[PDB]
């Protein structure tokens, strides 16, 4: 009796997913469960594996998987996964989650995974007590944040913004580009009815090079973690990251919210929620098939959310989770996912296909070095229409 459960939840993101590993071995005692994690930020590397063993004929007991274009237009579209269409009326899922969320994990009649969390993507994390210090507020626009961390380098703090690896640059970029465009427009990019070389679309990349000017010249080689580290210790001032930083603030280094850190929509965001959404599906061939069912079933309960996701900083997406369960962070969270409107993540799976979320690394990588907005936008257009974006 096993079960291989893959995902990229290692090391200082695993207590989440640990927590619900427990609550399945005491319903069910019989099964050895295997941690399968693959080290890396956003999935990045966890990609890669699966790619290989998927591929190969070998695949997990389930697997972790962004909601939305992540989910449908890799392994969906190959039929390489089981429709979970019964198993969500069995359950009663179709009323325990939001509409606008069944409606990213369904495809040509079918529905492909279970939705554990919500995360939110364009969060500023920032200590309020170092900004007392440094005397200044929290920037609620682009323009305050550039103007905010000049002063602050005049201050002496060289590298004002926190900022890691290529995709946390990626990461960067959406709420840059979502604040300049608006949500409708960020809408458009991934509908096709927005050009990447437009000239609103272009001035996402103006704005990003200044923001760029802020961050420390040490980023390529840091993870999302040493990025938030620098906020604590107070070489930064700002990061722009996922609330997982929460679930790492709170639950690894036990820092106590809106005293210790506190939190700000990402500037010029304010009323949107960019959302992403952490999902398990059922692979065909999976050596495990109803030991699999039984952990989608426990990660699409209220008891498995609500054990998981205070740990993770992410919220629950059933819509019947306790928020008596959750701290300060998760009910701000809370809060903001039922009065917001929602758009969702590139870099997390939402909107786009593997595809091109794949190449946009390299489109980002190509800016850092010419920091050039038309080539960065031209070369997004490209891949865009190498890829097809939009017949999905
Ligand atoms: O690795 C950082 C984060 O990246 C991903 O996009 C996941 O959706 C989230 O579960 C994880 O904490």
């Amino acid at each position: 009796m096993k079960l291989e459960i893959f995902s990229w939840w290692a090391g200082d993101e695993g207590p989440a997913l640990e927590a619900l590993i427990r609550l399945y071995k005491q319903k069910y005692p019989g099964v050895e469960v295997i941690n399968a994690t693959v080290t890396g930020g956003a999935g990045v590397n966890a990609r890669a594996v699966l790619k290989t063993r998927m591929l190969g004929g070998d695949p997990p007991d389930t697997f972790q998987v962004h909601a939305g274009m992540e989910l449908i237009g890799t392994w969906v579209v190959a039929n390489r996964m089981e429709d979970l269409s019964a198993l969500f009326r069995q359950e009663g899922w179709l009323q325990a989650f939001p509409k606008g969320l069944i409606d990213l994990i369904s495809y040509k009649g079918g529905i492909w995974s279970v939705p554990v969390n919500i995360h939110r993507s364009n969060v500023m994390w920032y200590l309020p007590a170092k900004l007392k210090g440094w005397g200044v507020n929290p920037p609620r626009t682009w323009d305050k944040f550039l103007a905010t961390c000049q002063t602050l380098k005049q201050k002496g703090l060289e590298a004002p913004l926190a900022l890691g690896e290529n995709w946390t640059q990626q990461h960067l970029w959406e709420s840059v580009a979502l604040a300049v465009l608006g949500p409708d427009d960020w809408n458009n990019l991934w509908n096709g009815k927005l050009k990447f070389t437009d000239p609103k679309a272009v001035r996402a990349w103006e704005v990003f090079g200044r923001v760029l000017d802020c961050a420390n010249k040490d980023a390529a080689g840091l993870s999302w973690q040493q990025a938030v580290d620098r906020v604590v210790q107070g070489k930064a001032a700002f990061n722009i990251m996922g609330d997982w930083a929460a679930g790492y603030m709170t639950t690894t280094l036990k820092l106590k919210p809106g005293t210790d850190f506190a939190w700000a929509p990402s500037p010029g965001t304010q009323g949107v929620f960019m959302m992403l959404s952490d999902s398990f599906g059922l692979p065909k061939g999976a050596k495990n098939r109803q030991n699999a069912i039984n952990w989608l079933r426990l990660v699409g309960s209220k008891e498995g959310q609500d054990t998981s996701n205070p740990l993770k900083g992410s919220i629950a997406a059933r819509l019947d989770s306790d928020p008596s369960k959750y701290n300060a962070y998760g009910q701000s969270a809370m809060r903001d996912w039922r009065s917001n409107r929602i758009v969702g993540s590139l870099v997390h799976g939402a909107v786009a296909p593997e595809s091109f979320m794949s190449q946009f690394g390299t489109v980002m990588e190509i800016f850092l070095q010419t920091r050039n907005p038309q080539a960065a936008a031209n070369a997004a257009q490209a891949i865009a229409d190498q890829v097809g974006l939009g017949r999905l």
